[PDB]
């Protein structure tokens, strides 16, 4: 299991 | 742009 | 960019 | 078992 | 420096 | 109830 | 409850 | 220098 926290440029 | 957070089961 | 943390069973 | 803490450029 | 992630019952 | 996140300089 | 992470200069 | 990773019951 991996947790993620950030941003993406598009959905 | 979208702020994104959560979990992923595997890479 | 995404900050990532968690566990992996094997390399 | 291995634990990870860092960043990735894309999901 | 310390980072926090959680909940509080009141402001 | 309130979800809270951020940074604190010292305890 | 709050998840907490960071650094402290000395005990 | 010491690094910390855990939880606290209140801010
Ligand atoms: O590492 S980043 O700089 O890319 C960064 C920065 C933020 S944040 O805006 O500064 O805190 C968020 C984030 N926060 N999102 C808000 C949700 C509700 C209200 C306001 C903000 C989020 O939910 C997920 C990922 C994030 C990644
Ligand atoms: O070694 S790195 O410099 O690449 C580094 C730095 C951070 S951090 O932002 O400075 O603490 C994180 C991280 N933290 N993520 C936040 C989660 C919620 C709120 C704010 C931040 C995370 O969950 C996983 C990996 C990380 C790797
Ligand atoms: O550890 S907890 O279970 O107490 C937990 C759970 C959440 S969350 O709702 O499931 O992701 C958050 C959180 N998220 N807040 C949202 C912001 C914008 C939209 C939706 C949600 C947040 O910004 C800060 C702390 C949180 C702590
Ligand atoms: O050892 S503990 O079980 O007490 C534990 C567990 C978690 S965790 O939620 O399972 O990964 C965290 C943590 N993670 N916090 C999130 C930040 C952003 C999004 C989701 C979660 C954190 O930033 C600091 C300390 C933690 C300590």
């Amino acid at each position: 299991k991996v947790k993620v926290w950030g941003s993406i440029k598009r959905l």
